[PDB]
């Protein structure tokens, strides 16, 4: 039976599986579409994690459930995959000053995710070290090749008009890399107050700058974004993918597809 890796959520599953190739099985705890910040694990998840040889998670306070869940797991090592990530801080709300956990939305950060996951796989399954090393380098080259198409895809939005209005403030790392000012209805997924007041502050920012499009994301409700759309007259741009891939048969089966689809959907929103 092959070396088994279990990850907290789907983005890490797909990156690790590319590095693992056919010498290791990598599975996600959270299923596609499920909210990952305050996920409530199930009996299935304990059995799945307990059957793994290694458990990977994001850290940076992403999985608020993980440490309690990991208590119920005996004699399975865990490894965070975000060593060396430079955090962007959350700037408003009850989590101000905590790291924004969504670092994988920058493809240059994905190279660090790859290196950290390569290091963990090699450390815990050294028999397959050269497969992990070969796959990690090959996959890293795939990530590097995205920068040119992605920039070209957004090249038609003039710099002054690059406002990214979303529901969760989950795109800070992507926005910083591609010169977007970010606007959001809540800084991070959580049980929290202040969203109704922030909804009106976003409406003011949209009206002030005549921002033409707003978005929601695949693991949360589209209702706040559509309410903002109706009240401002801005177009509802659809669903961006940050916290989860789709199923393998859906439109966003891989991490590369997530970056491309999100950037494409954004550019579509500004299309004239
Ligand atoms: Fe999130």
């Amino acid at each position: 039976k092959k070396f088994k890796v279990v990850t907290t959520f789907t983005i890490i599953q797909d990156i690790a599986q590319n590095i693992a190739g056919d010498v290791a099985v990598v599975e996600s705890i959270t299923k596609p579409g499920a909210e990952i910040h305050d996920y409530q694990p199930t009996p299935r998840d304990i059995v799945k994690a307990q059957s793994a040889d290694l458990i990977l998670w994001n850290g940076m306070n992403l999985e608020r459930w993980f440490e309690k869940f990991f208590e119920s797991i005996k004699d399975v090592p865990s490894a965070v995959v975000t060593a060396g990530i430079t955090p962007l801080p959350i700037r408003e709300g009850p989590y101000s000053g905590i790291a924004n956990p969504h670092a994988w939305m920058s493809p240059s950060n994905a190279l660090i995710y790859i290196e950290n996951i390569r290091k963990a796989l090699v450390e815990h399954d050294p028999a397959h070290a050269e497969t992990y090393n070969r796959n990690a380098q090959a996959y890293a080259e795939k990530i590097k090749a995205l920068d040119a198409p992605l920039r070209e895809r957004l090249s038609r939005i003039p710099a002054e008009q690059r406002w990214l209005v979303t529901s969760e403030g989950a795109f800070s790392y992507l926005a910083k890399d591609y010169g977007f000012k970010e606007v959001y209805l809540w800084p991070i997924n959580a049980e929290q107050q202040g969203i109704p007041q922030q909804v009106r502050h976003v409406i003011d920012i949209i009206r002030e700058n005549k921002i033409p499009v707003v978005f929601s994301e695949s693991t949360i409700s589209d209702k706040p974004a559509k309410q903002v759309s109706k009240e401002t007259g801005a177009q509802y741009g659809g669903v961006l993918y940050v916290d989860s891939l789709s199923g393998e048969k859906g439109p966003v089966p891989t991490y590369i597809s997530l970056i491309n689809m999100t950037v494409d959907t954004i550019a579509k929103g500004f299309g004239q």
